C-alpha cells in the first residue's frame, strides 16, 4: 500500500469546509458553483449536476466529508487552466502573493507564514515560486 496519512485527513477537511460554506455538512450544486463563478469559471446548472453526481456515491443530491474525502485520494488540460488562475499576471510562475489572493477572494485567510509553508511545500527548485513543472508534479500526484 502507498498511504493517506492523518496529515491529509485534516487538509482534506480544510479543503472540505471551503466548499462547504454553510456548515451542514454536504456540498450542494449552489456551493460549487458559488466555488467556481469564484474561480474564474461560470458554469451552469447541469454541468454542475453533472459532477456532483459523478463524485457523489450514494446518489443522494449532495457530496458528504466521506465522498469528498474518497475523490480527493487513491488529468491535465485542466491543470493549464488551473495553473492560470493564480498566475494572473501569465508570466510563467506562481508567486507568493498569486497563491494568497486566489485563496482570499476564495474565503481562506491565511498568515504571512502559511503561503510560503505552501509554497515551499510545492516548490522543488529552491526560488520561492511556483512553475508549470512543480505545479504538475505536485498535482500529477
Ligand atoms: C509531491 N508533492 C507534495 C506536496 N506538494 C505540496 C503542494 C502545495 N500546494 C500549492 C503550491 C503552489 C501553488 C498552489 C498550491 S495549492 C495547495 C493547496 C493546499 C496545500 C496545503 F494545504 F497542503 F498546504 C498545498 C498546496 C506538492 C507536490
Ligand atoms: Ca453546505
Ligand atoms: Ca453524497
Ligand atoms: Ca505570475
Ligand atoms: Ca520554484
Amino acid at each position: 500500500a502507498d498511504q493517506l496519512t492523518e496529515e491529509q485527513i485534516a487538509e482534506f477537511k480544510e479543503a472540505f469546509s471551503l466548499f462547504d460554506k454553510d456548515g451542514d455538512g454536504t456540498i450542494t450544486t449552489k456551493e460549487l458553483g458559488t466555488v467556481m463563478r469564484s474561480l474564474g469559471q461560470n458554469p451552469t446548472e447541469a454541468e454542475l449536476q453533472d459532477m456532483i453526481n459523478e463524485v457523489d456515491a450514494d446518489g443522494n443530491g449532495t457530496i458528504d466529508f466521506p465522498e469528498f474525502l474518497t475523490m480527493m485520494a487513491r488529468s491535465e488540460e485542466e491543470i493549464r487552466e488551473a495553473f492560470r488562475v493564480f498566475d494572473k499576471d501569465g508570466n510563467g510562475y506562481i508567486s507568493a502573493a498569486e497563491l494568497r489572493h486566489v485563496m482570499t477572494n476564495l474565503g481562506e485567510k491565511l498568515t504571512d507564514e502559511e503561503v510560503d509553508e505552501m509554497i515551499r511545500e510545492a516548490d522543488i527548485d529552491g526560488d520561492g515560486q511556483v512553475n508549470y513543472e512543480e505545479f504538475v508534479q505536485m498535482m500529477t500526484a
